[PDB]
């Protein structure tokens, strides 16, 4: 009937869209800094903070580690609990969601010009430098490619 | 090994991420107004021109149709063949992507505050509007639920 089950109140305004876990367990990020985790019945699981805004959508790995890039420029690896696993900082803010390649590589673009493929323990595999700001998250084909968009006008195809 | 396949200019940035059809081909939205269909070997397949900026990532469906949100204010029903279906217009641009419902319904939202439910055949469901204008894509639930946030702050959790 397209009516209101419940609302749950952040900082600021929310401009990434959320995430659900296996749980049931709905992850959304807000302009205050923080990754709220919520359960299914509106109530705050907990709430993660990062040094500035939250622009980009979280996305979930196979082992429950939620990634989402913060304006502060870090990409950050939570574990189910709420606890910080790891992060990864990029040259400046990353607008863009990250994605998950099928051997566990999680890619994301920076305002910094660059695709960033990490590995699952917060180490750099390598980056490829578009001419500008990446603010639209990868997608992987079937065959392994990376397609980025980036600020230069580009569709870049990238080789895993 | 991180080196570049393809790439495919447009005529302006690349703000939002692409998506891939069954058949391999890349539909990516530009800031140049247009919604393109990219080959796997990086040749255009076809454009199609919406009014304004396409920063809102399109969205399958079943039976193959694009949908795509544009800063004109409407979300574009895109037949595979390039030819458009049909467009549905709501009050302001559309910045986030639509989200497709396990009974063919498509879930926009829009500058003007509403979150859309638009019929297959292009008619609207219903609207829930909330306090400002949604930038973020919504996500449905295992159970119907539609999650989605909003620049006045809230997630909200709605019924089906």
């Amino acid at each position: 009937d397209g009516t209101e089950k419940w609302r749950f109140k952040t900082g600021k305004a929310i401009e990434a869209s959320p995430v659900i876990g296996e749980d049931g367990t709905i992850y959304v990020g807000s302009n205050d800094g923080h990754l709220y985790a919520i359960n299914p019945d509106g109530t705050e699981k907990w709430r993660f903070k990062t040094g500035k805004a939250i622009e980009a959508s979280p996305v979930i790995g196979e082992d429950g580690t939620i990634y989402v890039g913060s304006n502060d420029g870090h990409l950050y690896a939570i574990n189910p609990d709420g606890t910080e696993k790891w992060r990864f900082k990029t040259g400046k803010a990353i607008e863009a969601s990250p994605v998950i390649g099928e051997d566990g590589t999680i890619y994301v673009g920076s305002n910094d010009g660059h695709l960033y493929a990490i590995n699952p323990d917060g180490t750099e595999k390598w980056r490829f430098k578009t001419g500008k700001a990446i603010e639209a998250s990868p997608v992987i084909g079937e065959d392994g490619t990376i397609y980025v968009g980036s600020n230069d006008g580009h569709l870049y195809a990238i080789n895993p």
